[PDB]
DNA sequence: GTATCCCATTACCAGCTGAATTAC
DNA sequence: GTAATTCAG
RNA sequence: AUUGAUUGCCCAGUACGCUGGGACAGCUGGUAAUGGGAUACCU
């Protein structure tokens, strides 16, 4: 069938249609085959965006269902096997290999007979073990083919995957919008009490949210409304109005310019606990009322869920017709959702052909100019050159493209400058991070004994007063001799140590002996070696304490999440920027080849001083892998061309002159040694030589 | 400067994320 | 009328 | 029927009644790495 497929190259077909091709090859023939092909209508894309919704009620605990209950048996059999025993183990398709398969194992299904379920559990577990056998011989190709060119110039298995506890469904338990007419066993809780919805009514029930009285959940309160005209529905009254005091920095409605979202229930707005929120009870009732419910029935067991989740995601794509009903809300999606027991979700899946998104990798360096003189011959193409640094977060510059052999030059192109408010988001985050690890240790010193916690915030309020009372003590040498605010830890410093070295200091006490080589004590080791200690007892009760309250933390997670919306929100940014000053909106971004794996990440900073010793280091993370992340994954994500090219001798060669070389560089400014021209390192002259080496088909000579 | 625990995160790479028709 | 067959790069 | 698109998740404000934004490719598994904090070595 593929052969067939070739003569189609500028057709695109859905992954359902290719299989379709081959039952009408297998039953008509190539007359047919190609017939189809033609009358086969253009995909607009092929990616499949997830989407996660709340399990409301379950029958029975996920770990007791029969499905639950083959499948981790079936995984765990398959991945206790060898790769000659899974072979001949592994079934077919048909009902008669699955109940063959259950009598040549000792395994016994748990009344689960379901073909299609079963289908996809033999295959999902045969995929995850034939994995490892994959990850390991490219890794050996790619090792031995490594080794090969620097020096010309099993069984059971190792490393057994875990279990997969996901449920995927099949054809025969496919989500149906919940009635509970047609569902007599189906329970639910208190607040799901009455629930009745039509599926093929319209869900297009909207309404304005400033006509909800002033003593009902959702009202916009009136200190939020005193912009609005007087003939419009939000007006607050007149009288009320002299009550409003000023620059409480509340927030005002958008009355008439809003889009997006629309907020309807904000019972998980108030996550606090120093005041309940007012309308708990009701706006549960009520969102229990207004929940799109679907279920999804596998024997006799059942999931009802809210597909208010597929609604919100739908009109985020912009995929919705007029008056959608929950039918046609769940024909949008594939009718194979993935449970996961763990999470309390259900994840469904967008059908191939609804999102207008074709999915590429990322383009490799030698594949640079080549993939620019296809762009450019179809139409122009615009030029996005990032550049990620540390004192610049990212540097971006825009190139219009118009001829492959076109010159650009800082006057032809536009830099996208980073945005003040991500610099603040980025220090917000680091101090989140702080106060954090500051809130958690000051619990965790609060749940002690009252000897241990006064023990404890006694040693850290004079911590640097011994320390500093040990050094004059063991080092005899004047306190007003050294500098002990612009003591530091980062940069090696030796203070008391070259004084100690004055009046016939001994050579053992100031330094100390490493295995490579001898090492003079720094400042910090100093401060560390004569830094008070906590007693035993006090310091495991204090370590334990804080993993625990570690453990339980949901706040790591909210900062991860919060990092990971940064980012994107900055690569967003920049990708409308470029699709802004350069008219053209098709984009390339032309990133450099970074290894994020390592020596990318920042460690952490100390404020400056003697006295900041004794205090934990502030995080100080660099956002550089973060970026590359959200960048790189805008191809596969979004469908956007994205380059890596060679990084070596970027920023280092000047922008006019071809001479390289590495005192050129003096951090964020540039100065040329021939030349006296001077841009800045990273938003002009880095961002231009990336775009000249994407352009250019070879990487930069360098010294 | 090195080493061992603890907590958190990540990077890389290996999976996964139907349905029309027929059978009965 | 729910469940089993049958396609794929 | 709405100016706006009903749940969920993240951020900042709040009179705690809400507003203004933000992400929307996700999950499972294994390995490795990094950041932070203690402790151990040494005069
Ligand atoms: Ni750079
Ligand atoms: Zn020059």
């Amino acid at each position: 069938l593929t052969k067939i497929r070739r003569e189609f190259p500028n057709k695109k077909f859905s992954s359902t249609d290719m299989k379709k091709a081959g039952k009408l090859l297998k039953a008509e023939g190539p007359d047919a085959v190609r017939d189809f092909l033609n009358s086969c209508q253009e995909i607009i894309g092929d990616f499949k965006p997830p989407v996660k919704t709340n399990i409301v009620s379950i029958s029975r605990p996920f770990e007791e269902w029969p499905v639950s209950m083959v499948g981790r048996a079936i995984q765990e059999y398959y991945f206790s096997l060898t790769k000659e025993e899974l072979e001949s183990v592994h079934p077919g398709t048909s009902s008669e290999d699955h109940k063959s398969f259950f009598n040549i194992t000792g395994l016994s299904n748990y009344n689960y007979t379901s073909v299609q379920g079963l289908n996809l559990i033999f295959k999902n577990a045969k995929a995850i073990y034939d994995g490892t056998l994959v990850k390991a011989n490219n890794k050996n190709k790619k090792l031995e083919k490594k080794f090969n060119e620097i020096n010309h110039k099993n069984g059971h298995l190792n490393n057994p995957p875990g279990i997969n506890r996901n449920i995927y469904g099949y054809q025969g338990c496919a989500a149906k919008v919940f009635v509970p007419s047609k569902h007599k066993m189906v329970s639910l809780p208190k607040e799901y009490e009455g629930y009745n919805r039509d599926p093929n009514l319209s869900l297009a029930g909207f309404r304005n949210r400033l006509e909800i009285p002033e003593g009902e959940p959702g009202h916009v309160p009136w200190f939020q409304r005193m912009d609005i005209p007087e003939g419009q529905i939000g007006h607050v009254n007149k009288i009320q109005r002299f009550n409003f005091v000023h620059g409480k920095n509340s927030g005002k409605v958008k009355f008439s310019d809003k889009t997006g979202r629309v907020k309807r229930y904000h019972h998980s707005k108030y996550k606090d606990a120093t005041k309940p929120y007012k309308f708990l009870e009701e706006s549960k009732k009520v969102s229990a009322l207004d929940s799109i419910l679907a279920i999804i029935t596998i024997g006799d067991d059942w999931v009802v869920f809210d597909i208010r989740g597929l609604y919100r995601n739908v009109f985020y794509r912009e995929l919705a017709q007029k008056g959608l009903t929950a039918v046609q809300l769940l024909d949008l999606f594939t009718g194979d959702p993935v449970i996961d027991p763990k999470k309390g979700v259900v994840t469904f899946s967008y059908k191939e052909g609804v999102v207008p998104v074709f999915s590429q990798k990322i383009v490799p360096r030698f594949k640079s100019r080549d993939t620019l003189e296809k762009l450019t011959s179809q139409g122009p193409v615009a030029l996005l050159s990032v550049d990620l640094g540390q004192n610049e977060p990212v540097a971006a510059r825009v190139c219009s493209l118009k001829n492959i052999n076109d010159k650009i030059t800082l006057d032809n192109s536009c830099r996208i400058s980073f945005l003040d408010d991500y610099k603040k988001q980025i220090k917000d985050y680091r101090d989140s991070l702080d106060e954090l690890e500051i809130k958690i240790r000051l619990e965790a010193i609060n749940s002690l004994e009252t000897n241990q916690q006064v023990e404890i915030r006694d040693l850290d309020v004079f911590s640097a007063d011994r320390a500093k009372a040990n050094t004059v003590d063991m080092f005899d040498i004047d306190p007003n001799l050294i500098s002990w605010d612009s003591m530091s830890d980062a940069r090696v410093s030796t203070q008391i140590s070259d004084l100690y070295l004055k009046n016939g200091g001994d050579e053992s006490r100031v330094y100390f002996e490493i295995n490579n080589k001898r090492i003079k004590r720094s400042d910090y080791n100093i401060s560390q070696l004569v830094r008070p200690k906590l007693s035993d007892s006090t310091r495991k009760n204090l370590n334990d304490s804080i993993w625990k309250l570690k453990r339980t933390s949901e706040e790591y997670l909210k900062l991860s999440k919060r990092k990971l919306e940064l980012s994107r929100a900055v690569v967003n940014y920049t990708i409308r920027q470029s699709k802004l000053l350069s008219g053209i909106n098709d984009i390339v971004i032309i990133l450099e080849d970074l290894d994020v794996k390592k020596k990318f990440n920042g460690r952490g900073i100390r404020d400056i001083g003697w006295d900041n010793f004794f205090s934990s280091r502030k995080e100080n993370r660099w956002f550089i892998p973060a970026f590359h992340k959200a960048f790189s994954e805008l191809s596969s994500n979004r469908g956007l061309c994205v380059i890596e090219v060679n990084p070596a001798w970027t920023s280092a060669t000047c922008p006019d002159c071809g001479f390289c070389s590495k005192e050129n560089r003096d951090g964020i400014n540039f100065t040329c040694r021939k030349c006296g021209v001077s841009y800045h390192a990273d938003i002009d002259v880095a961002t231009l030589n990336i775009a000249r080496v994407a352009v250019l088909g070879k990487p930069m000579s360098g010294p």
